[PDB]
């Protein structure tokens, strides 16, 4: 269960580029049907617009996922649309974002104990083009398990694991209810941040919250959060003590005394080690039998021509989850660091993610070379070489 928001009350009165990967879900099988990912990351402002081209033309029917942001503030999209490879079939995908002069074009090359709950809240203006959206996104450990966004007829908080199914109509009643309050401080915060940042009536800005508590096994609060961001930088934030802010800038000073004086942090105190600890027990006793599940990865090394008498070893790690994933390339028992190249994990588009790394050996060498993969799901890493 959220908290209710306090207005920021600042007073009176940067962009980043996408990053993009475009990846097929499985190992490309010419006549095989797949899915094709375009996978865009670290971008801000958050309108992006996402289009996947098979030998130049639209691709008319792709999907979205819908749009998160991470603990840099910055937000991520994952496209998709089934086709099926052949040899000569050119895939691409194109990204149109503010940050960049020209879309950018991106082709497919075959070659390329503690729990938590915590909340991510977006609110994006868009002047001229409607009401600022709104939405919050709980997650339990990493989990989406609830959703609210104000871009319906009549928007409500819905279910987004069937496991929390089983919370009766008053729970969805109140949860909405809160979304809608907490819309409208928002709604506020940005007109008046407007002008304690001397910006322009007539543009899109956003705030961006996190707000949660990490809880260890013996069910003590281990951490709490509440992080506020606008236009994707840190204004304000309370600190590991629980009791005091930390102010990003001159007009998140403003906020800081208001909420000194009006006893904020203690209200949080008072949500973060009770309230949410205690949801955060209800919602893992429903979701207990699917949110401890973790996924093995399964490795495998391709090889590849290089120019002269250079191969590469590419040793992929595939269907695993968590996400976090360690690989290395030895050579004589020793890590290799120089020739070595990698992937930032992406999704797969099932629930699973996928990374490799990639070394640069001489011809015939193959065999000195030993790929490393290590994940808290393998009982010991698994250790693998190019086998032809």
């Amino acid at each position: 269960s959220i908290i209710n928001f306090e207005k920021l009350g600042c007073g009176a009165s940067i962009q980043k580029t996408p990053q993009i990967q475009v990846y097929s879900r499985h190992p490309p099988e010419n006549g095989k049907p797949n899915i094709l990912n375009c996978y865009v990351t670290q971008f801000h402002p958050p309108h992006i617009e996402i289009q996947m081209l098979k030998n130049g033309k639209k691709i008319p029917k792709v999907e979205m996922s819908d749009m998160s942001f991470s603990k840099d503030w910055s937000f991520y999209i994952l496209a998709h649309t089934e086709f099926t490879p052949t040899e000569t079939d050119t895939y691409a995908c194109r990204v149109k974002h503010a940050s960049m002069a020209e879309p950018k074009t991106v082709y497919w090359d075959r070659d390329m104990g503690p729990h938590s709950l915590r909340y991510f809240v977006t609110a994006v203006s868009r002047p001229g083009l409607g009401e600022p959206r709104y939405m919050e996104v709980g997650y339990v450990d990493d989990t989406e398990f609830v959703r609210f966004d104000s871009d319906a007829e009549n928007p409500r908080y819905e279910p987004r694991a069937r496991w929390m199914e089983q919370e009766g109509p008053e729970y969805w009643e109140r949860a909405t209810q809160k979304a809608k309050g907490n819309e409208q401080s928002f709604r506020v915060d940005l007109r008046t941040l407007l002008g304690c940042y001397n910006q322009s009536k007539g543009g899109s800005h956003t705030i961006q919250v996190i707000s949660g508590c990490e809880v260890g096994s013996d069910g003590r609060l281990l951490r709490g959060y509440q992080q506020y961001a606008y236009d994707g930088c840190d204004y304000i934030a309370l600190n590991e003590d629980l009791k005091t802010w930390t102010a990003a800038d001159m007009a998140a000073l403003i906020t800081k005394h208001k909420w000194e004086q009006a006893g904020e942090a203690e209200r949080l105190r008072a949500y973060l080690e009770g309230t949410c600890v205690e949801w955060l027990r209800r919602y893992l006793k429903n979701g207990n039998a699917t949110l401890l599940r973790t996924d093995s990865p399964k490795a495998h090394v391709t090889h590849h021509s290089r120019p002269e008498d250079k191969v590469t070893l590419r040793c992929w790690a595939l269907g695993f989850y968590p996400a976090d994933i360690t690989l290395t390339w030895q050579l004589n028992g020793e890590e290799l660091i120089q020739d070595m190249e990698l992937v930032e994990t992406r999704p797969a588009g099932d629930g699973t993610f996928q990374k490799w790394a990639s070394v640069v050996v001489p011809l015939g060498k193959e065999q000195y070379y030993t790929c490393h993969v290590y994940h808290q799901g393998l009982p010991e890493p698994l250790t693998l070489r190019w086998e032809p």
